[PDB]
């Protein structure tokens, strides 16, 4: 048999009415036979202390999700991170960056409702979590929701009151389960052969800027002086922003003081593509990359000791599948 | 039948190459499907300049409103042509800024300019004329890919792609195959009476988007600012963070209208009561472009802050679902 | 939109157990099942009463005597429930549905067929979720209509066709949105009523009747038309191009007015997944329509064979039969 | 994924006008009218367009009155013209748009060149007409985008065609291919999608010819009977496809059965397809009495690929075989 690790992290799958309980999302499992069928792997879980709302996470979370992974690494032929949704997509997204030539399979998934809750989808999404990684694995940082599996740096949770929360906006996913479970035709990321490295994060100030009608040159005033380390701007359309010269000079001192600033789309899908007036002033363009694998790919780089050039650089490169290359 | 007035704003579906004054038009008596017997009779109004619509600020939804309110005694509907980066924050704008709307409003322009090969612009100006002549609907509407939105319920959701808006709370209200067919969509609520203009005065409002690792600095610096809007997780969650929300707090008690929004495409806020109690309002289900030209509209009146946080979270004009 | 139905009662729901995928082994099987599943008997649900019907049928080996058979179990325990769920095999679960809804006349309760594409019994089953949810939807969103829930929506069952053999959402309803949709909460989308009757519940009976199923595709000849004339048929379904048409050959229409002429009832259908018959559209005449052929605006081939099932079993003549099938009897077709 | 072609050299396109909704005027045709309203749309005209030559059939016909002849006629055209152009579009009624580009898969072998079929729900230049956009789509893709298959354009999407079916009677999205992704997607930019190849052969194009087939379409529902079945046995029938249920499960009881297995013994090929939009045949039983499974095949490729099979000089057991094997990229391998 297979043995897959399942790291219970929190979330709504395993919450009362009244919030979470320790041992209530285990207690649940061991009344539902489906489990231990004999088609099914062993698993093991790891409860989390304390279990965490997924709305509280901050990326020192992720930090210790990646050295659990790390720790298992060798013992199990796969990984289930059973997480609250809110953040879902950020979780997997810092992971795919995080955990470099990764050899088994590291699949995120939760609920919309508790298992505790009638109704929950909880039990559907962890047994085919559990059989997608026995069966079909995929060496890939993945988010198994409502019969599908999407590269985890390529999601978002789209859909905050429906069982089809997440999508994969510019990539199709890699798995669809039906009757029978098929892999898809999708391009597999560029990965890594080798021994598992697991690269550590550290605290970073990054602020998010969204584009909008009467924006003025003070936010980016804002965080020139409290020093951030990136700015994420998510633009319009492919990527335009008003004309504005007091905007586009604070753009510009912010990159004189080594601040990195990407360029992402607002819209849900599509590709940044920008005279050129952001790139004058130093922006770098984000591509197809979600505001989750920007953000965790900042956090990445930042993290590591390299030059503002290269990390400029490296911010429009595809490290880990999450945008789509000219 | 007919006789449709059409504002050419400037976008994508009048640019060469640029927008170049002339262009659109030039092109449009060198097409016969438009002047053609069924279509209704129509004008344009190049506007001066021509805009971009990443240029648009909140005054530039005054001077379309008010060119409505212009012509509306002497056209039977009307055609606002428009770039297609700001095109739904533009027609959110005009549902607050038109009240009692007895004619129908269309939005609609081109992912490609009409002098580029491949255009939508074409198909996506000739559907508007027709639909507001022979489909009317009395609301602010955008015209997209063959379907008909609720204009304050519309986001641009696909850069690329000719199916650039979507909806996504709510279903379009007409769509367009071999025949035209009306959607069974609940009307918006509606007032009859004396079309009312509303102007609009600039209103400094801050856009914070909630992620992982955000701190207590963004909202203590936005502490020059009449309002907040956040863009939370989910149905409407933050992190429990005691100095953010000390801030939010603050910000509350200074008179700033604070208003919860989901980052998702889709889904209603639903909001440890924490945000509610430091004075966080939720906007249900509605749409950044329809939440921050709301706050434009209710701002520039003469409400003060308790009946402005109170009227957020009602259904003016379709741009919410209620409980 | 569908009724929110009060909570404050408990209510009891019967659950007519067909056979089908549902209750598969690799009985007795589904009932011991349920029993060992904890979410079955939490006190926010509904209780219920099991009816295995013997034998269990592949739904692929339905036929018209089992809608009446299922029918007659519906009114023999109406009073009885508060509504009532029809577990089926999803290869035949619309016709069924649509059969039900021409049938059972003054229904004041609901009816829902579901089933699982996956046995109960196998892993990855979506059978325990279809089940519960059409449980859950009969005791609190009693739309009085006979429906089908699978994958999360609830469907009009004469609308409905299991469209995807391979997914889990099986079933489509392509002419008309879904009447409720589930997510962290149950959503009633504006769908609008089906014509309703009053008092206690009427069942018409629908016995086996001969009826031609006619794909036109291109060589097609007057031989299959001249091949269905021969033997009992009552009615001819002709599942043609596009809006209905179909080739434009004389002795094709011969053939189809000599149909007519006999009593047979010729009923034009797109093969189309959606769409809406307008015969005429691309010729000059109506020849279809000069042959007597019935258009059968935007109904499904499970809805249209259910409803001439259902009409040559009652006491109509031929030309009340032609009329009532582009009718809307019970929210199957969308009228002018 | 599609090649992107060179834009280097002025390509020169073939268009064969069959027909078809596009040319039509007010619901009829009239010679001429379609080539004449090209000629007064500049964008047909502009420097980044190909140039193309239009053969106008006659008579022009509506795609609702298309016999298998109709499919040979157009394979001929395609030959006789293909040492000269680029590319080849064909201009097609939407009703039956889906046969002919299935059955010209199966007839053109070593096929060098692109040939897209495309039509509109409207015709052109009439209000609201999706024909100037889906002809414009498949001449500027046949030049620059030259997948060397049989394709169907329409609504900014390039598919397989014998993968597709006219799904959607009023809708500009008419077509659909239910079991393969679009070749090509078009938006602000021209997108391929990496859907794997077909099987290719080499060297100059060679034209299976057909020859009339006596095939019956045979729907399963319930209560139909072995008679049914024996009644499509009364006439000339060389095949039988079955539209059977979900993964391609009929009436189970002895007499369908005997009918299905006589049916067999008599030399006539019987396929299992689904009824459903999708979805791929998975049956003992139907296979004990000689009936072949069509996988994931649309009745569309099932019909042509029989037209295609049967007009060879090959046995039963052979033609049998063919009809399970993906020859053309109509079915997906197990
Ligand atoms: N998750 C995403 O990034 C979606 C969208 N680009 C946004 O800016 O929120
Ligand atoms: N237009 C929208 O508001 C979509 C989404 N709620 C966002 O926060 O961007
Ligand atoms: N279920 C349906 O009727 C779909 C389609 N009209 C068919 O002819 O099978
Ligand atoms: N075109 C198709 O084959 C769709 C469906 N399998 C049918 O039987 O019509
Ligand atoms: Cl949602
Ligand atoms: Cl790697
Ligand atoms: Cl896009
Ligand atoms: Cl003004
Ligand atoms: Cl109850
Ligand atoms: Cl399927
Ligand atoms: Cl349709
Ligand atoms: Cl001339
Ligand atoms: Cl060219
Ligand atoms: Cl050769």
């Amino acid at each position: 048999k297979k043995s897959i690790y399942v790291a219970y992290t929190g979330g709504t799958i395993g919450m009362q009415r009244s919030i979470p309980v320790s041992g209530h999302l285990q207690r649940q499992l061991a009344l539902m036979p489906e489990f231990h069928r004999p088609e099914m792997p062993d698993f093991t879980i790891h409860e989390y202390t304390p279990l965490m709302d997924s709305s509280d996470m901050t990326p020192e979370d992720w930090q210790h999700i990646a050295e659990d992974i790390k720790a298992h690494y060798d013992d199990y032929d796969g990984f289930v991170i059973l997480h609250g949704t809110d953040t879902m997509a950020y979780t997997a997204s810092a992971l795919s960056f995080m955990l470099e030539n990764l050899g088994k399979p590291v699949i995120v998934t939760g609920s919309q409702i508790p298992l505790a809750e009638l109704r929950s989808d909880g039990q559907i999404n962890l047994l085919n979590a559990l059989y997608v990684a026995a069966n079909y694995p995929i060496n890939e940082v993945t988010l198994f929701f409502n019969n599908r599996l999407y590269r985890g740096n390529r999601t978002a949770k789209a859909h905050a009151d429906g069982f089809d929360a997440f999508a994969s906006p510019n990539l199709p996913p890699l798995l669809e389960a039906g009757i029978h479970i098929r892999r898809l035709n999708t391009p597999p990321a560029p990965h890594g052969e080798g021994e598992l490295i697991v690269h550590p994060i550290t605290p970073q100030p990054i602020g998010v800027v969204t584009i909008y009608p009467g924006i003025s040159a003070d936010v980016v005033r804002n965080f020139l002086r409290q020093p951030v380390k990136a700015l994420i701007l998510r633009s319009y359309g492919v990527g335009n922003a008003p004309q504005n010269k007091a905007f586009l000079q604070e753009l510009q001192e912010a990159s004189d003081r080594g601040i990195v600033v990407v360029n992402l789309t607002q819209c849900m899908s599509g590709k940044v593509n920008m005279g050129n007036a952001l790139a004058h002033a130093g922006v770098i363009g984000g591509a197809d990359m979600t505001v989750e694998a920007t953000l965790t790919k900042l956090h990445y780089l930042l993290s590591q000791e390299l030059d503002t050039e290269t990390i400029r650089k490296a911010m429009s490169q595809n490290l880990r599948g999450e945008l789509t290359p000219d």
